[PDB]
């Protein structure tokens, strides 16, 4: 059955709770149990109200993104199809209860610093079921990265670290991410000058330049294990697919395109053009402390831009990481 607020977040983890992000599924909190930074996603479920101006999701609706994240995470602890760059999913809980008084106050200093476009949490019931899914903290995401990045160097490392997992999660999962903007990239210093993933059995490593990237936000995603395919139905939506401002907006009609609006298909290629949309966001929406001065770092640039030039060609992250000349 579910679990009070306590059995996940008992006083000393609900006190050390700071909001790091929203969206209209819910709240995402920043808490240290055992000395060890963790990211707590809270969603609202089963429950009438609005919350941040659309319905709650059913416990089924909620599932979807509870499998993808386990698969995901458990690839880290895998052989033949290993990668560590998804986020690890530490626990998952039902919870019953109206929102911590604590989570209140946390979601107050956010609102007050940055400002937030939800619903303050605080009209919640005592009979209010929420998902309580906890995570790895996976450091701080590429959109609030783009004035921090150093050279372009880790540019490569980043979408070649994004390159290998999406081929591991293919070859493993079918797996499609569906929406992998630039919020949905996180990074992270590492002391490790070598990151290893398996593919199909073969191992192979990346240089870090100290940066370890996980791919959060199995929202939309889409994977299969022995022909059960889990994946968000969107045939019947609107928003998504009107969008504009952003070549991100563009990136769902290609994928509508692509897949014929059948989404429960597999079309690996939605990978590729989100790696393109990032790439794109690497050579234009990004800005790097250091530019490329000297003579082999703009040699790392015209490898990228003749990347952004040529990887929409390729038909899946596994075909880009085995044929492509940029990871060669
Ligand atoms: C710093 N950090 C965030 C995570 C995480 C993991 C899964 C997920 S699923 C959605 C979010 C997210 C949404 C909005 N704004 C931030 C994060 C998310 N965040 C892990 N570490
Ligand atoms: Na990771």
């Amino acid at each position: 059955g579910p679990v009070p607020f306590s059995h996940c977040l008992p006083t000393e983890k609900l006190q050390r709770c700071e909001k790091i992000g929203e969206g209209v599924f819910g709240e995402v909190f920043q808490t240290i149990a055992d000395h060890t930074p963790v990211a707590i996603k809270i969603i609202a479920i089963e429950g009438p109200d609005l919350v941040n101006g659309s319905h709650q999701k059913t416990f089924e609706e909620i599932l979807p993104e509870i499998i993808i994240s386990k698969e995901l995470s458990l690839l880290s602890g895998e052989v033949c199809n290993r990668t560590e760059g998804f986020i690890g999913l530490n626990s998952v809980h039902c919870v019953q209860g109206s929102y911590p008084p604590l989570l209140l106050k946390a979601w107050d200093h956010y609102n007050s610093t940055k400002g937030s476009a939800n619903d303050r949490p605080d009209f919640f019931k005592d009979d209010q079921l929420f998902i309580v899914l906890e995570f790895e903290f996976g450091g701080i995401d590429l959109e609030q990265m783009r004035t921090k990045l150093s050279s372009l160097a880790t540019a490569k490392s980043i979408l070649h670290q994004l390159t290998a997992s999406l081929a591991v999660a293919e070859a493993s999962l079918r797996f499609e991410h569906r929406d992998l903007h630039w919020g949905n990239v996180l990074l992270k210093k590492t002391s490790l000058k070598k990151l290893h993933y398996t593919l199909n059995g073969k191992s192979s490593t990346i240089p870090s330049c100290g940066l370890q990237v996980s791919i959060i936000d199995y929202t939309l995603s889409r994977l299969e294990r022995d022909g059960i395919v889990v994946f968000c139905d969107v045939s019947m939506d609107e928003d998504l697919f009107t969008g504009d401002g952003d070549y991100q907006f563009d990136i769902y009609r290609l994928m509508k395109k692509e897949n014929n609006n059948r989404w429960g298909e597999y079309h690996p290629y939605s990978n590729v053009l989100w790696l393109h949309y990032l790439t794109d966001k690497m050579l234009k929406q990004m800005t790097f402390k250091t530019k490329c001065n000297t003579p082999a770092m703009k040699q790392i640039k015209r490898k990228i831009q003749e990347f952004h030039r040529t990887m929409l060609n390729f038909s899946s992250a596994t075909d880009l990481l085995c044929q492509h000349s940029l990871f060669k």
